């Protein structure tokens, strides 16, 4: 079991209400801290209105919602692939430089994203020497520092 956390650089000042039109980094299409929890959360405080109905387009309603994302694994929406590092043909594959926990966070570190949707051990695991350079978006419209994820997380995820 992990916690889903939303990780941001210190010195940006956007809160959870303020996410529309930001850029984002996800581990990949369909993963738990990655597409599932933040996108469903955003859908249920009504930030992402489900744009589709020729077609349940979740990918569309999300592309409508952030400016540009990296979401390795994305099928339909070429906005979702727009911040991804790598080659033309490769960069948005389900494994690619920006795929996964480590890659979602490297997206944000690299400046390629304003937020990374990840898990509670990602910043320590990947950059223990730069943890104070980050904080976490809480659901209550505050920030807390990276250690505070028990008190600052989008959800607790099963095994
Ligand atoms: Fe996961």
């Amino acid at each position: 079991s992990y916690y889903a956390v939303a990780v941001v650089k210190k010195g940006t000042d956007f809160m959870i209400k303020d996410l529309r039109g930001k850029t984002s980094c996800h581990t990949g299409l369909g993963r738990s801290a990655g597409w599932n929890i933040p996108i469903g959360t955003l859908i249920h405080r009504e930030d992402i209105e489900w744009e589709g109905i020729e077609s349940g387009s979740v990918e569309q309603a999300v592309a409508k919602f952030f400016s540009a994302s990296c979401v390795p694994g994305a099928t339909i929406e070429q906005k979702l692939c727009r911040q991804c590092k790598g080659d033309a043909k490769t960069k948005c594959l389900r494994n690619a430089p920006y795929s996964g926990y480590s890659g979602a966070f490297q997206c944000l570190k690299d400046g390629k994203g304003d937020v990374a949707f990840v898990k509670h051990t990602t910043v320590q695991e990947n950059a223990p020497e730069e943890k104070d350079e980050y904080e976490l978006l809480c659901l209550d419209g505050s920030r807390q520092p990276v250690d505070s994820y028990k008190t600052c997380n989008w959800a607790r995820v099963a095994a």
